[PDB]
């Protein structure tokens, strides 16, 4: 049973919800967590979705080593260094991948010779290690995390860019379609883009309870920069060697954290039906003074009937726990639909169904069960999305000048402001908002750009930048961030 | 095009077959290889097979960290040690997992409380690192390898043992059913079993060209030994705490290497149809003086028709390569069936189909194509298995005394001998066969137990051990090994 309230101590609530639902286990090496099956099933589901999608684009899976030489890694210049095999020292220390550009792109340079070798599209599912000495957050910021990283190479910048955008659309569907989390597509500022890339696009999500934006996933136009560092060139049909144009793109188990925080409530997790490993839990009522065999046999029949409609069903027929215990047990784990069946329902040929998001209950004839539940699941999914979408739009203030920033941040909101996109102005804004935040804390940090949204509201003609007074260039989404 | 002959220089042949088919790429850190998509597709296929199978047994996937503390790892006492994060030294060095017993079993000890928590069945797909200073072999012996490792805990030894055996049967199907490689189920000797386990079972495969057995996969009865080291105990319904009985079991991309060596020929790879990512390659003949649009449209029709029968088809319609080039290109990559379509076939409403294993050609009406190809693929699969099975049984000599050992080993054969199973005798046999091998080499190493087969031939009553003269206990399979 969860006891911390989501709107009071968000940290403790989140810890309780992910521990008591058996999603996370702690580990003696700080910054790493055990991902138990209840969470891993959701990861498997979104991984299957995305893997199918990119296979339709011709992307193929592969596996590159987890180690990279100091030489290949410093060819492009929080990295963990292997230095010893038990007793023996290594002749040269090797790094564990924080990302695989420097591991893969030498191979790319060998494999790409002609324009007929392009496009080259590879992906891998693995973990990477980014070893920060700061305190971790389960799912959101961990020292090891599972991800996928795709890396493509094209004959033209425009083809590479169209791919960047197609992948960003897949990430939007990953979050919005599967996880029911609303996100904002945008471009990262020059100061925040991937090191060595040309243009970094992102989908951004929002955590209302602490007011923070989080980078949900990233799709980079690398252009020819990595091609120059690794000499990845192809021949046209005329014989002139030309640099390939590259992309890389990544998304991680951070997505699970974002789903939990988005949909959970004071009773615990709420899993969108499209990724719940158990969509319907069947709880028979098991009075001592009843035909228990009949009740359980009807539960098995209903399970078969629902699974023919591709509904994922579990029966909890344990005699040693009361139905109230089971109600709370599966609410904590976030199963979206609970189906109750006792002697009265049997005599009436109906079932009682309770939805996890609102607690609304329905009485459904057995004949109508599968089509009704299907409808109900799509209604839960959509409702989880729309409410989250509402909380997103309520969390964003459109402003015009800088003294509107601090009030908006004290309301745990993001700000959408006309910006000149000068990089020096961004670092000045970060340091001033941090100092203003510290001074406020004394009476009881920093705001950064999150993204330059693709969906730009109207820009009146003479509009000026909210911090420098110079001509505004575009609306930019700022806030505190993970 | 492959140029080394499989029966002459096996090493060079194997290197050519896996490089020229685009399965492997080399890497600047010795002992690690890049797994390119042509190989990774096969890994994905066998992973899907095994994952589905163990999900039917109630095993669930998870993910534990790749790091383990020195303390937890030396709790049970080729390990790579992380000692630094860039500049900063680690307070205590951490190891990269060579296996995950010491990572997972503390969590098990926390999670298991009551008999109602058992059985606990977890699996993970990841890589591990076993850092030997010896020279690697692609797929077979690498310093990093992808695998799966499953770890279960049960209330009784007999339940754990039945699980060990069920998994070993899945490994037999992994090799024999999917990869068409024949294997021998057996028990490992006391000297060769998993450190700290009670009984190690294995499936063993055989490489005729060098005479070597290889441990294809492993399923361990751990018993209560790890339960004692990690204090994993459960309460019965009476309240007495009792040690759980455990298993662990593993299988790796070594399986791909074994498939390559088993089925390949002088032209390159031969991929069993059940794991070929391309089962049928359609090669249109494209004379300049023909209706090319018609020919290609019929190839697309045939592709659609075959894929409705769940056949995996690729069309190679590249105009810049001759059909002879394409024939060799897809033979090298081991596609099992090639389908040729030109103007004459079109006018006759037939197609020409050539099978990769024997080169036999067929003329098939379009209407019969899908059922005929299905039949053909099952005939290739079975034939690849049966011939490999024949080469296995020809590679094993049943012997009765020790001076039959060296002749049998010089024929690149394994030996099946009555053994007393004394462990000291095994190490004596290893050292004597090694010395005999070295002395023979001078005129131009060691034989170990491979397994004690489940399928025991008859044991005449007074039979004596082939090395010590004492009463034989069981027939044991010995040979040189990887
Ligand atoms: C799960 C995850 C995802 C991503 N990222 C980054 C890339 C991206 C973005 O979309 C996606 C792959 C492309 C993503 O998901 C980055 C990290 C991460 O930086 N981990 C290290 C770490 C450990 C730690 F204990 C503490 C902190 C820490 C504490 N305070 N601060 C400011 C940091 C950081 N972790
Ligand atoms: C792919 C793979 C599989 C397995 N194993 C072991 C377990 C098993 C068996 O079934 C399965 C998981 C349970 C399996 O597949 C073990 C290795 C391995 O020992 N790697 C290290 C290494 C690297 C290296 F460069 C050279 C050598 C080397 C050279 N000479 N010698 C005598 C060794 C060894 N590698
Ligand atoms: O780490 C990143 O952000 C990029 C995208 C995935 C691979 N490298
Ligand atoms: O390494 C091994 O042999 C066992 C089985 C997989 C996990 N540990
Ligand atoms: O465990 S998988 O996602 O690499
Ligand atoms: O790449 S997967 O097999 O962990
Ligand atoms: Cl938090
Ligand atoms: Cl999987
Ligand atoms: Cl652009
Ligand atoms: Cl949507
Ligand atoms: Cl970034
Ligand atoms: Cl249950
Ligand atoms: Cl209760
Ligand atoms: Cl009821
Ligand atoms: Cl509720
Ligand atoms: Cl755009
Ligand atoms: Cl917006
Ligand atoms: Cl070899
Ligand atoms: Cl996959
Ligand atoms: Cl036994
Ligand atoms: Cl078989
Ligand atoms: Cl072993
Ligand atoms: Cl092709
Ligand atoms: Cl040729
Ligand atoms: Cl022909
Ligand atoms: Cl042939
Ligand atoms: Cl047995
Ligand atoms: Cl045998
Ligand atoms: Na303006
Ligand atoms: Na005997």
């Amino acid at each position: 049973m969860v006891t911390a309230k989501k709107d009071e101590n968000f940290s403790e609530w989140y810890t309780q919800a992910i521990v008591r639902s058996e999603m996370i286990e702690y580990y003696d090496i700080s910054g790493c967590y055990i991902m138990r099956p209840w969470a891993f099933h959701i990861w498997e589901k979104v991984q299957r979705f995305f893997d199918d999608e990119i296979k339709k684009m011709g992307v193929e899976n592969s596996y590159f080593p987890m180690f990279v030489s100091r030489h290949k890694l410093e060819k492009e210049k929080e990295v963990a260094w292997v230095t010893h095999y038990g007793d023996s020292p290594l002749p040269e220390k090797i790094a564990i991948r924080p990302t695989s550009e420097t591991i893969m792109y030498p191979a790319y340079a060998k494999w790409i010779r002609s324009h007929r070798d392009l496009p080259l599209k590879l992906n891998q599912w693995c973990s990477v290690v980014r070893w920060e000495f700061k305190q971790p957050t389960p799912f959101l910021r961990t020292r090891e995390f599972l991800w996928q990283e795709g890396h493509t190479a094209h004959a033209t910048e425009e083809e590479a860019w169209e791919l960047v955008l197609d992948i960003l659309e897949l990430y939007r569907r990953w979050y919005e379609e599967c996880l029911a989390v609303p996100v904002i597509k945008g471009e990262k500022s020059e100061g925040e883009k991937f090191a060595g890339g040309k243009k970094t696009t992102t989908v951004e999500a929002f955590i209302p309870e602490n007011g923070r934006g989080i980078q949900a996933a990233t799709s980079h136009l690398l252009g020819t920069n990595f091609a120059k560092m690794f000499e990845i060139e192809f021949e046209d049909e005329e014989g002139h060697k030309r640099l390939v144009h590259q992309t890389s793109w990544g998304c991680t188990t951070r997505s699970l954290g974002v789903m939990i925080m988005t949909h959970g409530d004071d009773k615990g997790l709420v899993i969108p039906p499209r990724v719940a490993s158990v969509q319907v839990v069947i709880i028979p009522i098991l009075f001592k003074d009843e035909n228990t065999g009949e009740i359980l046999g009807k539960c098995r029949e209903l399970k078969t009937m629902l699974e023919k409609a591709d509904i994922r069903v579990r029966i909890d027929d344990r005699s040693n726990y009361t139905p109230g215990w089971k109600y709370n047990h599966w609410e904590v784990k976030g199963v979206p639909l609970r189906l109750e069946l006792g002697p009265k329902d049997l005599a009436k040929g109906t079932a009682r169904v309770v939805r996890r998001d609102t607690g609304e209950a329905y009485q459904i004839s057995w004949a109508d069960l599968a089509p009704k539940l299907l409808e109900l699941m799509e209604g839960i999914q959509r409702s989880l999305f729309e409410k989250a979408k509402a909380r997103l739009h309520e969390g964003i203030e459109k402003i015009s000048t800088f003294d509107e920033v601090m009030p908006a941040l004290n309301r745990k909101h993001l700000v959408l402001a006309p910006w000149c996109e000068d990089p020096e102005s961004e670092e000045q804004i970060k340091k001033e908002t941090q100092k203003l935040s510290e001074i406020q804390a004394i009476e009881a940090g920093a705001m950064k750009t999150l993204c330059i949204p693709f969906d730009q509201p109207p820009m009146p003609e003479g509009t000026k930048c909210f911090y420098t007074g110079k001509p505004a260039k575009r609306w930019t989404l700022w806030g505190r961030s993970y």
